Formats: C-alpha cells, sequence, structure tokens
C-alpha cells in the first residue's frame, strides 16, 4: 500500500483481502508477517559515545578550565618545542582531572540509560485488534500486528501501526500526534479520502500514526505500515530534544556556580594585586613583565585549584545513580533532573480510580425499583459473587439463587449494561485469566450481564473464549446501535441510540453515569415494566441507598442506569459539540443501579503513613462520588476512621463557591477532592503551586493527563493510560505505589550528596586560598608554586570528590519534613562551617611551612622576625648571620605544605560523608568508592614524591617519617574539629561504630607521642 490516504476504505480493505467485521485469518496472519516481520524498531543508540562525552564540557567551570588550560599551553611556550616533561606538565594536570570527571559522568549515565531501556521491556505493549480465530476484539502484542488486520484504538490508547481509519464508533476522533507532526493541539480524524498524494503528515486526516495518542473518541482501521515502513520509524534518527522545566535545583546550582565563578574571578585578582610589589625582585627574572607573567601564572593555578569543576559531574552521576536505583525498583524516570523534584515535594496529589485503588472492579451490588405507591416505595436488592472478571458468578436477591425470569427490570438492567458498553472481555491463554478491553467499569458491567444471563443461554460447550462475551452478544443481536453519544466528564454520563433490527419507530436511548446526575434527568421510573412518574421519596431513598453503598463496608462506586423511550430522530439531533449531549440525555426513566467494589492497592495504605511521616500531605483528586472518596481516604489512611472530613474533604462545586479566604484554607487544609473535572483536577494543582508548593501528581487516566503536566513531577501508572503515560515524567512499571517514598528518599538523598560535595569543595579550596593569603600577610615565602597548586587541585577536588556522589542515605533522611525551595542553597551556618573549616586547613598549611624553618631539627633555626623579613636576609645585614637566602627557598617547606593540604584535604574528604553524623556514627568504608579514592589519591601523592624524576618537576623533595608524623599531627584536628562542628549542629541546632574506634584510636596515641611548638610569634 503505497498511498493509502488517496484510496477508498474499499480499495485499502480489498488490497489486503479483509473484512473489518471479521478480520485477518490466522494463515494471512503468518504470511504477511513473513513478508513483513515484526512491528517493532531496531534498538538505536541513544546517544552518541562522542555526544555524551562532548555534552560535559558544557558547563561554565568545565570551559573555564579548558580555557585555563588552553592559556598555560600557551604560556609554556618560552621555547618551540624543546621540552615534553618539565614544561607541559601544567596543562596536563588541568585536563586529567576534566578527563576523569568526564569519564565518571559518561559511564554513569550510559549506566542510567542502559538500565531505563532494559527496564522498558518490562511490560510487552499491546494492542486490540479483529481476526478471524476468535468472534470478538482480542489483545494481541503490538509486535504482533501485520498490515492488513483490523485494529480498534479505543481512546486513551497508544496507536501501535500506522493505520487507515475505516470507521469511527463515537461522534469524533481527536488523536494527539504531537510527537510526530509536533502541533500541541488535538487533530480532528475522518474516514474519507484525501486526493492529494504528496499530502504532509498534517493532511492525512484519514490515517492514525503509530506512536499517537487518541485523546478522544473510538474507531477502528485497517493496519497499512507496521515497523519501520511506518512515518514514526522512517524519521526515528531524526528527533529535536526538549528539556522539561529546568528543575528549580538547577537553577540554585546555576547561580551558585556563577556567584562562585565571580568570586572566585575576584580573589585572583587579589592575588595578582597584592602581589604587584616584588615584580621587578631578580628571583623572578630581574624585570616587572617578568614577575607580572608568573604571578599571573599564580593567579590562574588558583582559580584551577578554587573552581569547583567536578560539581556537573558530580550532579550527573547522582542524577544517573537515583536512575538507576529506581529503574532497579520498576521506575521509568525519562529525564534524570526529575529524580530530585519528588525529594523537595511536600503534596502529592493522586488519582483515587486506577491509582490507589486497583482498578480491578466487579458490580458487587445493584437494586432495581420494586414498586412505588405516592410517598411509599419498595426496592429489590441484589447481591453479585466473584471479585474478578471471570465471569462465573451467581446474582442473589436475599442469599438465595434468583429464579430463571421472576425480576422484569433485570432483563432492561442487563440490556442497559451491555448495550451502553464500549469495553469488551479477553481470555488470555498464556495466563489464563479474563482481562479488559477497554475501562474497567465497562468490563464490570460486560461481566455482570455475563453472570446475570437474563435470556437463559446455554453455557455448557462453550470455550474460556467464547464465555467471554456470549450474553453480551445475546442481548446486542436483538437490538442494532445506532450510534453512541460517548462518555463526556462535564456531563458524567454516556448514551447510545438503540433500534429494533426489523424497520417497524420503536428506537430508545440507554443512558448510564454517575447517579445523582442521571437521577436528577430522571423524570420516570421503571416498576417492572410499567412506567411510573418519579416522585421526590424516591429520588431520595436511592441517594440514601447509593450513599450506604459508597459509605459502607466495600465503599462501592456507584453507577446509575436509565432509558429515554422516545428519543429524537437522528436527523434532529446535533452531535457537533458534547456540551449538546446532555440536551437529549433528559426525561429520562430510571431502571437501576449497580455498585461495583474496587480494591484500594495494598501497598498504598502503608505508603500514604510514611509520606506524613515525611511531612508530605496527600490528597485524593478524583471524579468520582464523595460518599466513596471520603471512604477510600479512611481506607487508606488519608482520614481517621472517625474523623470529622467536614472541612477537609471537598466537590468541584463546593471548592468553586467558596471565598478566597475559605479557598486558601481548603488547598492547605482540604485532603480529599471529589466530582472534580480535568480542568478541575488541573486547577487544584494551580491552586496549590500558588500557595508555593511543590507538588508531584499521580494519574492512571486522561482526566489526569492535564494535571499532570501542570505538577513539578507527573508519576503515571504502568497500567494506565499512554496519555497520562506521556504526560508524566515517571512511570511505575509495576504500579508500586511504595515506590513513590523510595523516589522521596532518592531525591533527598541526592540533595544530602550535592551538599556534601559542596562542603567538601568549598572548605577545603578556601583554606587552599587562605594558605595563600596568610603567607602574603605574615610575610613568609611562598609556600605554593602553581604547579604544585594544580597537583593539589587533581589530587583533592577529583575523585575523592566525584565519589561523595555514592555517599549512603542518612538514617533519619524520611523523618524530616521536606526542604522549603524558597531558602537559600546555603545556610549561615553552613557558611560558618566552611569558614571554620578552611580558616583552619590554611593556618594549618602555613604552619607546616614555617614549622621547618622555625622548629625543624633537620631544617634551620630561624626565628619568627628573621622569617617574615627573608627579602632583608643579606651577609651585609647585621641581623642576618648563620642562615642566607638559599634556605628560604629551599623545596623542603613547600613539599610540607603541599603534603599537609593534600593529607587535610583527604581528612576532610572523611567529614563529608553526612552532614551531621559523626565518623563514629557512619564510618569511612559506608561509602567504599571514598575510601578507594583517598587511597589512590595518597597513593598519587606518594609517587610524586619519591619516583626517581618526579620530585624535580614538582620542586619538592622525598619527606622522611619524622616529617610526615608532623604532617599528621598537623592534619588530623580537622577531623575532630568537624566532629565539634557537627555535635553542635546536632544538639544546640536540631550506637557509635565499635570496630572503628578501636581501628583509629590506636593511630591516634601513636602519632601523638612528643610535642613541638614554634618560637614568638609575634603577629600570629
Ligand atoms: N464509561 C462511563 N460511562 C458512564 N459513566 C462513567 C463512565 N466512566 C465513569 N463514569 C462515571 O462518571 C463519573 C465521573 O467521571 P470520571 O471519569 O472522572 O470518573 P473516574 O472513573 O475517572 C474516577 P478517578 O478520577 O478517580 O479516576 C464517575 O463517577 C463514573 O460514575
Ligand atoms: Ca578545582
Ligand atoms: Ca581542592
Ligand atoms: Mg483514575
Amino acid at each position: 500500500m503505497e498511498n493509502a490516504h488517496t484510496k477508498t476504505v474499499e480499495e485499502v480493505l480489498g488490497h489486503f483481502g479483509v473484512n473489518e467485521s471479521t478480520g485477518l485469518s490466522l494463515e494471512q496472519v503468518k504470511k504477511l508477517k513473513e513478508r513483513w516481520g515484526s512491528n517493532e524498531l531496531p534498538a538505536e543508540e541513544g546517544k552518541t559515545l562522542l555526544e555524551l562525552v562532548i555534552e560535559q564540557f558544557e558547563d561554565l567551570l568545565v570551559r573555564i578550565l579548558l580555557l585555563a588550560a588552553c592559556i598555560s599551553f600557551v604560556l609554556a611556550w618560552f621555547e618551540e618545542g624543546e621540552e615534553t616533561i618539565t614544561a607541559f606538565v601544567e596543562p596536563f594536570v588541568i585536563l586529567l582531572i576534566l578527563v576523569a570527571n568526564a569519564i565518571v559522568g559518561v559511564w554513569q549515565e550510559r549506566n542510567a540509560e542502559n538500565a531505563i531501556e532494559a527496564l522498558k521491556e518490562y511490560e510487552p505493549e499491546m494492542g486490540k485488534v479483529y481476526r478471524q480465530d476468535r468472534k470478538s476484539v482480542q489483545r494481541i502484542k503490538a509486535k504482533d500486528i501485520v498490515p492488513g488486520d483490523i485494529v480498534e484504538i479505543a481512546v486513551g490508547d497508544k496507536v501501535p501501526a500506522d493505520i487507515r481509519l475505516t470507521s469511527i464508533k463515537s461522534t469524533t476522533l481527536r488523536v494527539d500526534q504531537s510527537i510526530l507532526t509536533g502541533e500541541s493541539v488535538s487533530v480532528i480524524k475522518h474516514t474519507d479520502p484525501v486526493p492529494d498524494p504528496r499530502a504532509v503528515n498534517q493532511d492525512k486526516k484519514n490515517m492514525l500514526f503509530s506512536g499517537t495518542n487518541i485523546a478522544a473518541g473510538k474507531a477502528m482501521g485497517v493496519v497499512v505500515a507496521t515497523g519501520v515502513n511506518t512515518e514514526i520509524g522512517k524519521i526515528r534518527d531524526e528527533m529535536v530534544a526538549t528539556e522539561q522545566e529546568r528543575t528549580p535545583l538547577q537553577q540554585k546550582l546555576d547561580e551558585f556556580g556563577e556567584q562562585l565563578s565571580k568570586v572566585i574571578s575576584l580573589i585572583c585578582i587579589a592575588v595578582w594585586i597584592i602581589n604587584i610589589g616584588h615584580f621587578n625582585d631578580p628571583v623572578h627574572g630581574g624585570s616587572w613583565i617578568r614577575g607580572a607573567i608568573y604571578y599571573f601564572k599564580i593567579a590562574v593555578a588558583l582559580a584551577v585549584a578554587a573552581i569547583p569543576e567536578g560539581l556537573p559531574a558530580v550532579i550527573t552521576t547522582c542524577l544517573a545513580l537515583g536512575t538507576r536505583r529506581m529503574a532497579k525498583k520498576n521506575a521509568i524516570v525519562r529525564s534524570l533532573p526529575s529524580v530530585e523534584t519528588l525529594g523537595c515535594t511536600s503534596v502529592i496529589c493522586s488519582d483515587k480510580t486506577g491509582t490507589l485503588t486497583t482498578n480491578q472492579m466487579s458490580v458487587c451490588r445493584m437494586f432495581i425499583l420494586d414498586r412505588v405507591e405516592g410517598d411509599t416505595c419498595s426496592l429489590n436488592e441484589f447481591t453479585i459473587t466473584g471479585s474478578t472478571y471471570a465471569p462465573i458468578g451467581e446474582v442473589h436477591k436475599d442469599d438465595k439463587p434468583v429464579n430463571c425470569h421472576q425480576y422484569d427490570g433485570l432483563v432492561e438492567l442487563a440490556t442497559i449494561c451491555a448495550l451502553c458498553n464500549d469495553s469488551a472481555l479477553d481470555y488470555n491463554e498464556a495466563k489464563g485469566v479474563y482481562e479488559k478491553v477497554g475501562e474497567a467499569t465497562e468490563t464490570a458491567l460486560t461481566c455482570l450481564v455475563e453472570k446475570m444471563n437474563v435470556f437463559d443461554t446455554e453455557l455448557k460447550g462453550l470455550s474460556k473464549i467464547e464465555r467471554a462475551n456470549a450474553c453480551n452478544s445475546v442481548i446486542k443481536q436483538l437490538m442494532k446501535k445506532e450510534f453512541t453519544l460517548e462518555f463526556s466528564r462535564d456531563r458524567k454520563s454516556m448514551s447510545v441510540y438503540c433500534t429494533p433490527n426489523k424497520p417497524s419507530s420503536m428506537s430508545k436511548m440507554f443512558v448510564k453515569g454517575a447517579p445523582e446526575g442521571v437521577i436528577d434527568r430522571c423524570t420516570h421510573i421503571r416498576v417492572g415494566s410499567t412506567k411510573v412518574p418519579m416522585t421526590s421519596g424516591v429520588k431520595q431513598k436511592i441517594m440514601s441507598v447509593i450513599r450506604e453503598w459508597g459509605s459502607g463496608s466495600d465503599t462501592l462506586r456507584c453507577l446509575a442506569l436509565a432509558t429515554h423511550d422516545n428519543p429524537l430522530r437522528r436527523e434532529e439531533m446535533h452531535l457537533e459539540d458534547s456540551a449538546n449531549f446532555i440536551k437529549y440525555e433528559t426525561n429520562l426513566t430510571f431502571v437501576g443501579c449497580v455498585g461495583m467494589l474496587d480494591p484500594p492497592r495494598i501497598e498504598v495504605a502503608s505508603s500514604v503513613k510514611l509520606c506524613r511521616q515525611a511531612g508530605i500531605r496527600v490528597i485524593m483528586i478524583t471524579g468520582d462520588n464523595k460518599g466513596t472518596a471520603v471512604a477510600i481516604c479512611r481506607r487508606i489512611g488519608i482520614f481517621g476512621q472517625d474523623e470529622d472530613v467536614t472541612s477537609k474533604a471537598f466537590t468541584g462545586r463546593e471548592f468553586d463557591e467558596l471565598n478566597p479566604s475559605a479557598q486558601r484554607d481548603a488547598c492547605l487544609n482540604a485532603r480529599c477532592f471529589a466530582r472534580v473535572e480535568p480542568s478541575h483536577k488541573s486547577k487544584i494543582v494551580e491552586f496549590l503551586q500558588s500557595f508555593d508548593e511543590i507538588t508531584a501528581m499521580t494519574g492512571d487516566g486522561v482526566n489526569d493527563a492535564p494535571a499532570l503536566k501542570k505538577a513539578e513531577i507527573g508519576i503515571a501508572m504502568g497500567s494506565g493510560t499512554a496519555v497520562a503515560k506521556t504526560a508524566s515524567e515517571m512511570v511505575l512499571a509495576d504500579d508500586n505505589f511504595s515506590t513513590i517514598v523510595a523516589a522521596v528518599e532518592e531525591g533527598r538523598a541526592i540533595y544530602n550528596n550535592m551538599k556534601q560535595f559542596i562542603r567538601y569543595l568549598i572548605s577545603s579550596n578556601v583554606g587552599e586560598v587562605v594558605c595563600i593569603f596568610l603567607t602574603a600577610a605574615l610575610g613568609f615565602p611562598e609556600a605554593l608554586i602553581p604547579v604544585q597548586l594544580l597537583w593539589v587541585n587533581l589530587v583533592t577536588d577529583g575523585l575523592p570528590a566525584t565519589a561523595l556522589g555514592f555517599n549512603p542515605p542518612d538514617l533519619d533522611i524520611m523523618n524530616k519534613p521536606p526542604r522549603n525551595p524558597k531558602e537559600p542553597l546555603i545556610s549561615g551556618w553552613l557558611f560558618f562551617r566552611y569558614l571554620a573549616i578552611g580558616c583552619y586547613v590554611g593556618a594549618a598549611t602555613v604552619g607546616a611551612a614555617a614549622w621547618w624553618f622555625i622548629a625543624a631539627d633537620g631544617g634551620p633555626r630561624v626565628s619568627f622576625y628573621q622569617l617574615s623579613h627573608f627579602l632583608q636576609c643579606k651577609e651585609d645585614n647585621p641581623d642576618f648571620e648563620g642562615v642566607d637566602c638559599a634556605i628560604f627557598e629551599s623545596p623542603y617547606p613547600m613539599t610540607m605544605a603541599l603534603s599537609v593540604l593534600v593529607t587535610i584535604e583527604m581528612c576532610n574528604a572523611l567529614n563529608s560523608l553526612s552532614e551531621n553524623q559523626s565518623l563514629l556514627r557512619m564510618p569511612p568504608w559506608e561509602n567504599i568508592w571514598l575510601v578507594g579514592s583517598i587511597c589512590l589519591s595518597m597513593s598519587l601523592h606518594f609517587l610524586i614524591l619519591y619516583v626517581e624524576p618526579l620530585p624535580l618537576i614538582f620542586q619538592i623533595t622525598p619527606l622522611n617519617v619524622t616529617q610526615w608524623l608532623m604532617v599528621l599531627k598537623i592534619s588530623l584536628p580537622v577531623i575532630l574539629m568537624d566532629e565539634t562542628l557537627k555535635f553542635v549542629a546536632r544538639n544546640y541546632l536540631e550506637g557509635i561504630s565499635w570496630p572503628f574506634v578501636l581501628l583509629i584510636m590506636p593511630l591516634v596515641i601513636w602519632v601523638y607521642s612528643t610535642d613541638t611548638n614554634f618560637s614568638d610569634m609575634f603577629w600570629s
């Protein structure tokens, strides 16, 4: 089929030799699968490995380090290619950390993509077809569809293949094809040929394209192209990327990064400025421009050292780790930055039917009006056994088997429940169970019709497949369904126009819908076979029985059934818009009600209890009745079993007719919303966000799709509508509601890891800056040269910093209220902690650089005055004898300072496994990646210190054991300093590991054996 849209439906059906009624035979299916193959696209690469690594170098910090690497390379061109290891070692160590972070990030997001694409096949996508093996619609796999078979598309579903539309069962068909044509509006479809052979996909208004979703209406058509021949498979390699919302944590991190860049630039300009004086010294080469290049080099090396270039990499690794941890729990997260939103979510709105309930409905109770005598009235209540879709239940009047032809109202009730249905029952033989084809409510009605068997159809020799829609077919062979006024949620009703087979005008309309809405339009009553005028006492008792059902121990979901006995002809009805449909479902005749059970999921009542423990408020947004909604809320735990819900449960009409005072008190106090349309479902989320709250909407159906896009994160169920899965950002593949608590904990842990990374890097780099500024202030010789600054950068800001993204979650992470998004990223107490640790680190490195000069046994015994005035050290100066300038440029104090800096930052990295939990409670081996990274950094330091040609490159010397002892004596107290800060933060602001104490305590007692203090510290 080359041009399906330009051909009559008769021609497209005759090309394959198919009837829309029966469908494709089994031999035809075999031949067409031999000739066309499976209806599936090959698994192609999500992102190229070159694209994945290039997208790592897009941040501002990575780019400015690339610029600094290019500068250091160009600035090292005082010779035209004569050195390879003594000159170009600075750009190499600047690029090595960038390469390491890029490798880690690429590996993590590759693992996340692999996990996501492996979870994509958790459930095989299905499709409803008509084939000659059965006489009813059947669910096959979406890959088993060959070009030629009939497929009904059944609003809410994803189109499984390119389908030439044949007949539209509803009054209109709206399709959502934004994924293909780009238009963000529902397109109306017809079944007439378009004459243009080269028509674009926007003008193919008689075709359905694979991958698109049905927004409204039911239809069926013949498949014309499957697999790669589809319009979405021919452009599966060409797509346009769309970022979703730029999550509020991302904006915080971006503005923090740019503020940090400004602060670092200011600090570096200050470093270059405070050294303007000694540019003309002969140490630099006896020229002003010679000294300016050296201190500009120090400035750029301090920029590279102080900038947290590993921030984007650790962000992506945290996001990918969260995505993989969620995919292990059968949760498909679409975008990575959306794994964090549930960590700051304060309100979780949830659809009732299909999301909080198992969506396995079954009609448990029903009644018909027995007699009505003016003021008095008597019902006829029945109960039906069976809680699954298997049509093997029984009907009991008073716990006694109902006779064959006692009640005449049951015949009409079955006729209404059978003819006003768009669903069906399908017998899956692979699992040997009956499943729904369509909606759970209509399938429950179908199973009820099968259980009743009002015409006494013999069900002896019928197979498990023929018994699914036997009585339904028996009923449908009696009347001819002319058309269907489809179900609209503003009317909350659905009507079907029926006429007899032989043309003898005896047409009727069968209406089914919400109980109160249908009864408010009922002006008569069907007592047996008599139509009596509807009174007020009967209208009161029917609503009383419906309320008793909804509020009972079963918490039934009720519908009302009516018949319009004298409807208008088709030529007198105007079915252009749905708003007019309610104009024809008037003057009805009440027949009965059916109450169906839909049990809540067993993982809800617990997870709700956890959300309230984490400070999250769970709201129910449902279109069902208020009684049954409040009953389900009490069952799952939103309301107490005897709690007053006067001002905590509302309907759409009640919430609309409220003063802004009460209308703002509701959203902060109400926990249940019933009888709300999709528009109101989205309006509730809009209000909750207007009150500055992070809202998470969970849903399953089409009415949830407008709200799933309004919330900060939408959660769709795996067995839910495809429209709801498109409108959402996380899909629970196994429909496990307790996975939302796991996602909340994962987002909170992601935020905690980001904060610990920020803490470690800021508190270490501010110390790296304080060391330089303190050596410049006291007048001491420069402790570090640019290559040593770049070395401490590569050692400390590298893998030990990215390994904080693998931190374990705190134990009290889900016992705290959610984080306020208006709060600053860094608190004031946190800034105090950063500055305290950094001041200690800087003072420690400056003291280790000054310990070797003043109070070292191997080094000299110079005094503080002679050290701070080392520029005046001359053999002519009377207060300088016994020492010379050759000892003030010694590489021993530079080595001491560098090793103390590396060791104190490796020790501070251990203070960053938790914000307030001590090392005795969370030992370092809880994060084995951090221990490994610290070991590797110390190994690299010891490598450059002792391997033969390395120390001359970094201008250092091998240190003995007596100096490493001082390095550890100075480096360790940062651990107890942060322990003191954590102790202050735990008690005054908001089970220890014995294997850890008995392991580090002997080390503490062995390091401290003597005491060596400096001499006559005047300035500091
Ligand atoms: N196919 C259908 N035909 C007629 N009435 C229907 C119907 N499906 C649902 N209804 C009725 O319309 C009322 C409101 O419509 P709505 O579609 O919002 O219910 P719902 O099943 O989606 C509950 P929830 O929003 O929690 O998922 C329901 O209470 C139901 O009684
Ligand atoms: Ca750095
Ligand atoms: Ca550092
Ligand atoms: Mg629902």
